[PDB]
DNA sequence: GACATGAGTGCC
DNA sequence: GGCACTCATGTC
DNA sequence: GACATGAGTGCC
DNA sequence: GGCACTCATGTC
């Protein structure tokens, strides 16, 4: 029974909504009162279970006892995922229209850099629904079983997908590029190249990422956004948002987005998860 | 204010005597009953306080309103810093005979890697005192002071570090050498280069740091254990090190320490810390 | 004298009005009758004349007293240049109509591949006139004055170039891109990295020459056509070349000219100096 | 046919004896009076061959009709093949003593820096003798037999060797680090790496040439020596010097031979054929 | 101590 | 000879 | 969506 | 011209 605080106002529903949906199976459990998904801190292995308090301010969490030796950064992971620090205050009243709406949105950020590498790449080309299951099933096969709760299993680690057969993970619903794009970034993380926190210079990061086979402007963006929780990226190569700003060009958009100038994360999540949204005049 | 739990024993003496000695004015203070300094979090910024209860087993940690909405991050640099994971009856059973002297002995992290880089770094050639001298010169010149608490300033960040001439670093006690480092270690920061968390692949990694300016092997191990709190690392180059073995040489000491595998970074604080630990005599 | 002879015909009044254009003050000398300049190969320097008998089939190579030791390298230097080594029957005779105006024509080389390579770098983008007015002033900074010819002064070398300093070099008149291209490339002729030979696969190299900043594919063509007299490759890139083929693009002349394999390189002339001259719409 | 000039003393036995214990069969041909070698230059292949004219302190250069179109670059070969520029006066009168028995000593150059390239790799570890049946058998194998003349063939070219199968350069009697070392070698060559010519700065580019896997150091003087004729360069890690310089290392030979700048290209050959030699007492 | 560097030491 | 690998110097 | 191509564009 | 970025485009 830990506990953490948020500034309001915090739409749960939507931040719960967004992480069921990508929910991978035996992983992450998404209900609409609470979210509990297996965790490992190196070799310190148990459950993480955060339940907001919408009526304290609070977000409690718990963890098993696998986990009370860590109990600081699993506590410091949850609220990066959730992303707690946020003042809404401050967004919206930067934002404004934009995010009159719903001004409780956050950003769904992630409880490991390295996760969410894998989570971006196998989100390429395919849709959601179906990569929260192509995930599912390499969680399956690379990921640590916890003896203490079977029920859950750990994601894939770097040294663990690093001496991944390509072939293995190709069978497993992927082209062999793809696998091969994992593979690499896997063995990134294993020799600490692979920024596991929000660095000074995210264009350059970003611009570097996509040196990383596999990993294009989209990933690498989307990346910095969820991996990092860079709070000022756009994603104007994606699906919907070219639908969202009809026959612009992904230059269009990025000139356009500019007007959110520092919370394009934001303004982009605002656009996302609101359909029928479009340009100005 | 938030409490952290920890598994006994814990040397408390032990290890504030052993950050104070390390601390850089202004941005430090450590006393027999807590420990404090200033600290950065993105731009959230102001004081940690953090204070033992013996008792209880248990760290309280308290935070200035400029924190609070980066709470977790900073409880985690802290149990970072004093390594509340550690499990003595763990390693002090594999090491056995080694620490029985101290178990409560722990190993000093750092609450951010960067800033251990930097320290790793004008850690050399020099006393550990000058080269917290030097730290607070560095600091006291970069560094930013805080508005909530005047008398603390924040440790330089990797930014204004890059953007830093190094003559000006020169000037303040180090060979322009050091400098091009802490300055070339800046960017990686900024660029992600460098590992701002500890690594799947330490050795590896180690490695790859040694390719930077101005870091050798010595550099490259000494921030392993403190700035990612590696523990399975030994330091055959250390001076002290090297007369905790009278005369011998790094391959042999590094053959050595083998037996206290895979927690050679606290078989290696044991023995600094033992007055006059000289090899088994064998 | 020395005597070195060629295979008819050989259009030396073009030749010649080829080397004046691209005159540089001070190292070279080019009347209606002969060519001369400075020429270096190493510690020894003098002056070589070469005067074309076109009566006899043969080139008269007259050589100063400080180049005698090295003759011989003073002659490759000098059948580089003219590309004497040239059979009309085979090139024009492969090229057809192309060729049948002009068979005298002749790929002109170079004396010193660094030297071709530091003018490759200056000609680009400025007109033929500056670009030698140019070249001169680097040479008349860094160049090495004749003891024997106080009129002479022999093009800079690798060291002098190395050891340059970019915002001296800046200073002449050039961006300081260009000039750290200069001192990139001087560093590149002392490290033996500059291919002074046309290499095995003139692709391969070309490709490798792109990596040095300042070189692009123009510079790393023309340094390939005049650097080491390779015979096969074309310049859809060339200014000249792109209007010579209107409207088509750096992809369609390039595969018209496969046409002329392996003799592009002379095709390349032939369409140049063919004012009217059209493709096969 | 085409005549060179050089400047007397010229020792021919020496140097025609040197080529000659080095001589390639099927590739080049050495008499008391001649040396004539096959010669490719592109598309132009022919034979060389030259004949030393004591009395006119001339060479003769004739060439077969393959090669009258690239006529002059066979000369150029020809003259750094046989050190034709360099002046005795010049070197000996600064070499001193060293070199007063023989002042017509030379720099055997090379006529193709490839094919240099593979001699000193090909050269390792063997005598002279094994070298030359060695790359023999290479040449007999990838290389362009002539037409004209039958019992020549021209050494292999790059994008031949390049293309050798590790197995068969195996085959002909040597390791594997060795062929895929001409296979890096013959790679190098096709993209321009590899200088053909003496560069700018010899240290420097034997530096980097040692990058190239099979080119130790010894190897890599070795062919700033014969391959770009660079008239500084010296062997101390060559078996032969090392026994001219008794009990010396590498480091303190180095050293002695910088009395010889910038001439220690000759000073090593001289040394090297001097049944006796010893540097001075100490 | 970082780093250039010399030196010895086996193996392929 | 190339190459891996490890002591031991000698500036800064 | 990554990634070669090309083909254009525009800022040095 | 060198280049960094851009707007399709066909493939996987």
């Amino acid at each position: 029974m830990y506990t953490l605080n948020w500034q309001p106002p915090y739409d749960w529903s939507w931040m719960l909504g967004f992480l069921a949906a990508r929910a991978v199976s035996s992983v992450e459990t998404v209900a609409d009162s609470y979210y509990a998904r297996s965790l490992a801190v190196g070799e310190y292995r148990g459950v993480v279970t955060a339940i907001p308090d919408i009526a304290r301010h609070t977000l409690h969490i718990n963890l098993s006892a696998g986990l009370e030796p860590v109990a600081a950064e699993c506590l410091a992971k949850m609220s990066r995922l959730f992303d707690l620090q946020c003042n809404p205050q401050i967004v919206n009243g930067a934002l404004g229209r934009l995010g009159a709406a719903r001004p409780g949105l956050r950003l769904p950020g992630c409880v490991d850099a390295f996760e969410q590498g894998v989570r971006a790449i196998l989100g390429q080309l395919v849709s959601v629904a179906m990569a929260a299951k192509l995930t599912a099933r390499v969680a399956q096969l690379y990921g640590e079983r916890l003896d203490d709760f079977p029920e859950y299993i750990c994601f894939p680690t770097p040294q663990r997908l690093a001496a991944a057969d390509p072939q293995a993970l190709k069978a497993l619903g992927m082209p062999l590029k793809r696998a091969e794009a994992l593979i690499h970034l896997a063995n990134a993380a294993l020799e600490g190249t692979l920024p596991m926190t929000i660095p000074g210079d995210v264009e350059q990061a970003m611009k570097t990422l996509q040196t990383f086979p596999g990993i294009g402007r989209w990933t690498a963006n989307y990346f910095a956004l969820r991996g990092w929780q860079a709070k000022d990226v756009f994603l104007p190569d994606d699906y919907l948002i070219k639908q969202r700003f009809p026959g612009m060009t992904p230059a269009q958009i990025r000139r356009y987005a500019e007007r959110w100038k520092p919370w394009r994360s934001y303004a982009l999540l605002h656009i996302w998860y609101t359909e029928g949204w479009q340009p100005d005049e």
